[PDB]
């Protein structure tokens, strides 16, 4: 990554690695290793990420927001 | 939100995304987006809230306060 | 409690919430909000417990340990 | 172990306890106490680990670097 990893990774139904970092991002990793995507935030995410029924990954931000993103990287909504 | 979001969210059965914040609240949210309740802590919401067979939404905030919260936002009990 | 709850409370089987204060101590909550017991220790307990299948707390502490507490609150190991 | 635990304990299939601690190392743990091996990173392992469907722990650490270890103690890849 670019950044201290203080979050815990959730991992997707697919396998998906989901994970924040102090780098203002939220990094998706497949199994083998490779990265799937990466949403950049405004501020460091240091909550874990949590998964719903639909696939879509819940995290919050030291940017005051919270972070709704579909399984394929893009923003669902934020708070 | 108000604050930053060092909570980790926890998704409801109804689907609701329960997380806490540093603005001293828990926020209860829709997976549409919308708020459903916020409740009011005296300390900074820093703890990842847990939740029950009941729906009961437990959260530790910084004021050494466990509270107890039912999914309709009124406060079963706090320790 | 007596102290700042950083720690995510973890549920038991038979409803029991188990959470960590920086006042030292590990918390055993019955879901009425009466409390189950206390297991001091001798650091802040920072980390989020974790139930296994024996129904064994595990939690770690700042003061180096990881505390493996049975669910009667007397303690089963530490490392 | 060597460092104060903030990382959150998780627990395998087969009982065994990992956690991570700012010692810079992951643990896994017997559920009978003993260690069953432990992997050194480069920063403090502040990340709780999580588990996937083949075993395989995936924990973050201070050092930018995610780590994903197999159950006997190698490491899988890291990112
Ligand atoms: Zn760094
Ligand atoms: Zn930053
Ligand atoms: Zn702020
Ligand atoms: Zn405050
Ligand atoms: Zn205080
Ligand atoms: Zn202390
Ligand atoms: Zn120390
Ligand atoms: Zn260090």
């Amino acid at each position: 990554t670019g950044g201290s990893v203080h979050s815990s990774p959730a991992i997707g139904q697919d396998g998906t690695i989901y994970v924040g970092s102090n780098d203002h991002y939220l990094y998706a990793i497949n199994p083998n290793g490779k990265l799937k995507w990466k949403f950049e935030t405004g501020g460091s995410v240091h909550s874990s990420p949590a998964i719903g029924q639909d696939g879509t990954i819940y995290v919050g931000s030291n940017d005051h927001y919270l972070y709704a993103i579909n399984p394929n990287g893009k923003l669902k909504w934020k708070f």
